[PDB]
This record gives C-alpha cells, structure tokens and sequence, in this order.
C-alpha cells in the first residue's frame, strides 16, 4: 500500500516537489511530489 494524500498544512503553491516532500517528511510522509500546475502538494508513503 502506497498512501498518496494530499498535505494539510501546505497552504497553497508548492512549486517545486522538494518544497512539497520536505513538509511531508515534517508531517510523517516518506516523501511528497508537486502535481499539476505545482499547487497541490500529494504525499507518499508505504501503508
């Protein structure tokens, strides 16, 4: 299982997926990509 959600907390653009995946390691996410026109930031990790 891979948990791909969607960071609450990150309140707006991301813009790049380091910025998105360094807020979801704070927030217990493995890691974290920038999607679509790079606002919403969605999280991986293994469940």
């Amino acid at each position: 299982k891979i948990c791909r959600r969607r960071s609450a907390g990150f309140k707006g653009p991301c813009m790049s997926n380091k910025n998105c995946a360094q807020v979801c390691q704070q927030e217990g996410w493995g890691g974290g990509n920038c999607d679509g026109p790079f606002r919403r930031c969605k999280c991986i990790r293994q469940c």
